[PDB]
């Protein structure tokens, strides 16, 4: 995946069968930096077009660290451009990867803050080592997450454990996050690649055709009411019955084997 | 309840106190079909006419399924034209089970999958057996959740869960769904129905005109934001007031007896 | 803060550093009243006008209740005028309260229900005593929680656990509450109120324009999809960098000292 | 309809092919009662139940008056519980006439103020004589319009002039409002009552089943935004084909005859 | 532009400077079909991706109709999945045709009815030849407008205006239409084309880069409440303003010559 | 108003009774700048709290220009920062102006185009001379209108008439103003500020507390669907009634005299 075209070296892809392998290489804090955001976003592109893949894994280079959030340079004092341009990276990078066709999982090999945490929360699906701790610390700069923060964390964990982060400037432990429903599995150190992609690898599984139009579904109450899609539920569950990708998958259970799709 | 219309053997109704309990009466795994899911809404229906009944439980037959989801036959390959109107069996279906005034529970003592737990999921709270095990695995066949389960799911345990068991296809225990809040409640072995009508009974005890107006309220958020709702929830109130109904149940606690109503 | 100006003595409040304590004290069970219910919405008027108080704080005087929910006398048979204003003025006051610019802290020492837990749903983060115990029981009596209750429970702990408490009438103690994560924490018996104190004094460490700014896109949600918010979130951003204070928040993390600000 | 029910004498409903006449008998200004208020929404709920009426119409008695609005005697002082309940019967009462399945069609042969404006607003198609005039007076002795105007008039007309009239206090002739969008048709003095009655004979020579349907999506954008209806739009198309009815209109075209259905 | 595409015979693709001339020509009364639908779709995509084209501009063969909608055959009964299939056919094309980044100019030279006025609709500007007459007649054969024109008409004439098209099956002249808003212009018989390509021109002078992004934000009301999408606007700006084909149109009023981009 | 506050020279402020007129004084064009922008926000803010204005009139300085739009040196060429926040203050600034309590009252004194257009739209009415022509420019020029021209256009015209003016950059006069709801009056050439007063005179009649009220509920709509803020119109209705002001204008129609409040 991405063997052809201008990305930073800062963002190594490794594609693992049907799963891209996209790693934050930025030292020592694999902090976020203008040109990684456009690789992200542009990555995004590239993989969305590729029908191979169905699934993709982020991961920070190095133990210590998944993302230390942005870099301290793209906020240096004296211009006041520069903060509003780069926040509108942040959101088209963070939001391409949300809007990732296939399935996105996080391994958290390290603690991830700010951006980090944010990126973090675009995946659909997060794993998380022990001994990371996550955090929004940008409210003790002064600085609003600004890569979705704010409207990401409430969502998942609710407003009150995601106020104390954000207004109270208060890092949880892995334990606590998986508590409060901020990362769905605990792993043990080291281990948080190897079952993102062992569960990338899961999603392959399933029908691609499949996959990619339920996500939308699914975070549709973002943008509106959950009983308004209601409708809409049906009419693209009628759409994929109008696939050849479709009739295998039924066969399949009915026959007790393994479904085969293109 | 329902002693005298059309209704399928394959949903059998018996009245205990002010509780109807409805069960899924398909073998060997209770699978929905096209039958059930027009007794259902017309259950629904005739049940809201009665005002005897203040609480309703479904149960799987047996201690196996809860339900089974939809039946292949009802999916059999490859006509379009059935499939867009089962789907719009199970919205209408299920939609009315979850717009019932009085509170519905589902009681989990059996496999609860695809359209099983999306019924699950449209009864205001689960009980679950510890043995039950609920996924939707429509993914995997390449189907999407058509009964509300793209929406009704993130909304109880949030997306990042719900993504895991319908994108990854990855079924839970009853540990895991009472820890991320898809389940209210777990119970041994074959006591989800005893627990069930025990819960529903308690129900009646709470003024039946107020049931069903303060249900809506809660279920507003779905439709709109929250906020909106502040206004006619006190609006709602006052209605609530000016009925005799209401006047018992203030004046029993200050008298300090059970309220008597209708 | 809140000195000079005719507030009821039944709310005490004492200012400690950055942090406003409020106290309601009324006997014997903390039971709101009308003159209650206007103070706080004028109290918590005035406490934004302060621009030295960056923490709210509000706890139940004594230790058995930190409310008991609105006072008899406030719904007493059979007047209808007055239980349409009593309910006005919940709203008022609590949402004045929610939309206070500074974090508010609920510390729970003692049973919080009906009205009384409407108001710890409001402030922004809660603290409970192992021993206290939640639930709204206005259903019981034919009443529906009229602070905004059936919005609130739900936003927090999901519909399945919020329509037991209100539909079902049932409690909960703090370590359930903690579960469902209707409170962010939980603390051992008379230590609510200090470590309340002590979790304030951390939001004075976060610079005050950024605390006020930043808690309305948290609470976007509630109006709006939070996807709406996104283009906002990044505006409020270059407006926080558009100050002399935001830039003393970065620059002291590039020289690792703690960020002063006024 | 309405032939043998206990309806307030000042409201008389004859019966005129598929449509139902209602005729305000207020002396002499045609002003609205509370019993007024609850025949005409008992009224409504009877007309939806009957499937013999396809059309409304709304016309005030005598040549003067359509409606004078609110009578003076239901908000006399100084009873603040008397105006909340009447209040609460306007939403009650117009919304169930703006809910009638049916076309509702308002004849305006007389003044229509206050009330009377929002009963018509109520009204999917007003069809005025060229005399009269109408206008929300509310704001002058200070009362809004509670009955929807603040939605409705501007919906119609605009923001600008729906502000003129009602904070400008200003009325409007027939001419203005058709101008304006506030009336879709104007007629000559003493022709509305039969231009009503004539379009809606129009009305019975479409589909029922169709007609019903049709209006709620239309209504649609005030709940909700547009584009949202977009996938029920096509759902309900299809409940549509799934009719006898249905089958009959498609075909009646195709030979070039009249459709005929029940 | 399009010629090394296949389309349908029926639709006529012609380029005129940027903009470019798609007329349908299906005989005797161009109503739509399958293979104008898809194509339609497909040739919106097509011209999107093309920078050489700024308008768009849509006629009916022939002087008589300029669209008569869905063909009979389409419709042709008595199978449930051919209607369920054309009506996805027409939100999809339609709503291509909505979502076309340049201008869509509609020029009705002929009787739109049906589908074809839903057509129209679905173009952001209307030029209509006095003589045509647009209606809905689908609700005289029981079928609702499957075309998004449930939405469209009362967005563009309000309500009571569509209802009466809808519900009563009244056509309307040029002449009333522009008075209720449905066309921006009328014109002189057999001049709707000249007058669409004429208004298409003028559309060029207009940067490009400026018209794409705009566009969607007029249209954003139909997604969601004005309100929201005010940030937006604020970001979108500055985002046009990063680049130079922005700098040009100041430099052009600046020195008052005529404005030059790409 | 502004009797003792610091504003620029550029706007002029003279109180007429309740009227506080509002005048661009800039040369020659009396088009927007920084400066003039902050003066308006905080000029709405002082209006809002002096109790002694009910109506606000805006019109420009010379009879040749209401407004010229925004000035050429604050978007001069080629800053990203100053255009971020030169479209930050046009927000504040007309949002301000929209959300006066009083009535807002524009006289089109002259050519309004680009910002002035979007400040008069900002007004609650729109009072034209005839010769005044009303265009936006922007896209000629490759700016979008950052006042929420995009938004407020279409609303108050519809999507189609808004979009030749932006998008075809076509200017309209006063009769096409009026004729499509951009204007509700058409005055003689200079005129329009004594209309516009005598207009404003108008709203001093009718109560000031019901006017602040009933405004945003006209405005609803814009932030949300209208049938939401139906409860909601209610219970203001009902905070009206509580009030001294509000039984004083009821009982001079009773006497059939005029209206006293202070």
């Amino acid at each position: 995946k991405a063997s052809s075209f201008d990305d930073t070296h800062k963002l190594t892809v490794e594609k693992h069968g049907h799963t891209a392998l996209i790693t934050i290489n930025h030292p020592p804090a694999n902090t976020w930096d203008r040109d990684s955001l456009i690789g992200l976003r542009q990555l995004i592109e590239h993989l969305n077009r590729d029908d191979d893949i169905y699934a993709l894994v982020v991961t920070g280079q190095g133990p210590k660290f998944f993302s230390a959030g942005a870099d301290l340079n793209m906020f240096a004092d004296g211009d006041k451009a520069r903060a509003r341009e780069m926040a509108r990276r942040f959101g088209e990078a963070f939001e391409a990867l949300r809007d990732f066709r296939g399935v996105s999982i996080a391994a958290i090999n390290g603690y991830a803050m700010g951006g980090g945490l944010e990126c973090a929360l675009a995946c659909d699906i997060r794993i998380a080592e022990r001994q990371a701790q996550m955090a929004l610390p940008e409210a003790a700069v002064g600085l609003l997450p600004c890569a979705g923060g704010t409207q990401a964390l409430p969502w998942l964990v609710g407003e009150g454990w995601a106020k104390r982060m954000i207004l109270c400037n208060e890092r949880v432990d892995a334990e606590t996050a998986l508590r409060i429903g901020l990362v769905e599995q605990v792993v043990d150190s080291g281990e948080a690649r190897g079952a993102a992609l062992l569960l990338a690898a899961k999603v392959a599984r399933q029908s691609p055709v499949a996959i990619r139009t339920i996500k939308p579904l699914i975070q549709g109450a973002r943008e509106r009411a959950p009983n308004t899609w209601l409708p809409e539920e049906r009419e693209r569950f009628v759409d994929l019955f109008d696939a050849q990708d479709t009739r295998e998958g039924v066969n399949a259970f009915l026959e007790k084997r393994d479904p085969k799709w293109r």
